[PDB]
RNA sequence: UCCAAGGCUAAAUACUCCUGACUGACCGAUAGUGAACCAGUACCGUGAGGGAAAGGCGAAAAGAACCCCUGUGAGGGGAG
């Protein structure tokens, strides 16, 4: 069976998190945790948090053997964007989008 | 045909800030008032003035006790 965890609302771009998600998609739980704990990217702490929560759900709610799990699916979607104003020169203003991301991870044997 | 250089005179006529009742081949949230919502507000302007956006869980809050991951965070998964 497939055990899910969701991390709706990470304060980071989905583009910046998809690079991290592409390197753990399909890996075993142990290898994925190694990649995430030694990544230099900020998206990896979010992905590691969501993955650890999914593994905890699989151990606790579903009673699965953690040693045989793997990151069966993972995808990052775009969340709600905060809109801000950045002043520029000559009295002009640009809109700034502070993007967020939703991280969905599904572990499975 | 009528008697200025004295004064008056209701009704039938005009209108709606409003009160009551009732109606609509009027609108239904970019519409209908600018304004269904804490709106002439926020915001802009020295000022006169200009002037927004923004409604809906469910029949009933019964609005998720408790457990788990997490930083007693967010967010989620079970349970209900």
């Amino acid at each position: 069976m497939e055990v899910t965890a969701k991390l709706r609302g990470a304060a980071i771009s989905a583009q910046k998190v998809r690079l991290v998600a592409d390197e753990v998609r399909g890996k075993s739980i142990e290898r994925a945790l190694d990649i995430l704990t030694y990544s230099n990217k900020k998206g990896a702490v979010f992905v590691k948090k969501c993955l650890n929560s999914a593994i905890a759900n699989a151990e606790h709610n579903h009673g699965l053997d953690i040693d045989g799990l793997k990151v069966a699916t993972i995808y990052v979607d775009e969340g709600i964007t905060l809109k801000r104003i950045l002043p520029r020169a000559k009295g002009r203003a640009d809109r700034i989008s502070k993007r967020t991301c939703h991280i969905t991870i599904k572990v499975g044997e």
